[PDB]
């Protein structure tokens, strides 16, 4: 099973200048809980944005060019990325925009954080078709002293 996990600001913005400009510790904690002990697939730009391997997860990087760091696994196609995960229950695709586009048709589950923040960005989450997806979990949180925007955790499963 393939799942996508992402945090979206208004208008599906996910990034600007290879960064995420907001800071929502509660959402990073949600990301860690839902990815720990699973393989994570990311594109090369997202690998450069994170800047280090994510501990406790098999890190698989898509790039058309040879890898430059043996602490992670480098693959050259979507099919190779999936195969490199082995026989696991759930593969987590962690972006970015181009990678989400390619895996969305293959995904059964979406873990989405909707952030009430207006962000100029240059990268968006794919338009998906709402009729294809059932919301099975949602949890709203107001802003607090640690998290400066309100946010909604949602899990959707392909119908
Ligand atoms: N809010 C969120 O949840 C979230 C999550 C993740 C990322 N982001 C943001 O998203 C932005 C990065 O997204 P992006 O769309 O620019 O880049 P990306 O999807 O992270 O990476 C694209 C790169 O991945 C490689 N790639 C993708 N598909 C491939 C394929 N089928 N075969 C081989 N290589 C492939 C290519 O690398 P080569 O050029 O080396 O071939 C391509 O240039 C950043 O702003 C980041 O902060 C946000
Ligand atoms: N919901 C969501 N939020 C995100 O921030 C997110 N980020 C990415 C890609 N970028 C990043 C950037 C940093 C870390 C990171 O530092 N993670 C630590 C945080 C642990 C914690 O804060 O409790 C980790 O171990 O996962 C992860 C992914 C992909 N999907 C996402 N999905
Ligand atoms: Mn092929
Ligand atoms: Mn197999
Ligand atoms: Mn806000």
């Amino acid at each position: 099973m393939i799942s996508l996990i992402a945090a979206l600001a208004v208008d599906r913005v996910i990034g600007m200048e290879n960064a995420m400009p907001w800071n929502l510790p509660a959402d990073l904690a949600w990301f860690k809980r839902n990815t720990l002990n699973k393989p994570v697939i990311m594109g090369r730009h997202t690998w450069e944005s994170i800047g280090r391997p994510l501990p406790g997860r098999k890190n698989i990087i898509l790039s058309s060019q040879p890898g430059t760091d043996d602490r992670v696994t480098w693959v050259k196609s979507v099919d190779e990325a999936i195969a490199a995960c082995g026989d696991v229950p759930e593969i987590m695709v962690i972006g970015g925009g181009r990678v989400y586009e390619q895996f969305l048709p293959k995904a059964q589950k979406l873990y989405l954080t909707h952030i009430d923040a207006e962000v100029e960005g240059d990268t968006h989450f794919p338009d998906y078709e709402p009729d294809d997806w059932e919301s099975v979990f949602s949890e709203f949180h107001d802003a607090d002293a640690q998290n400066s925007h309100s946010y909604c955790f949602e899990i959707l499963e392909r119908r």
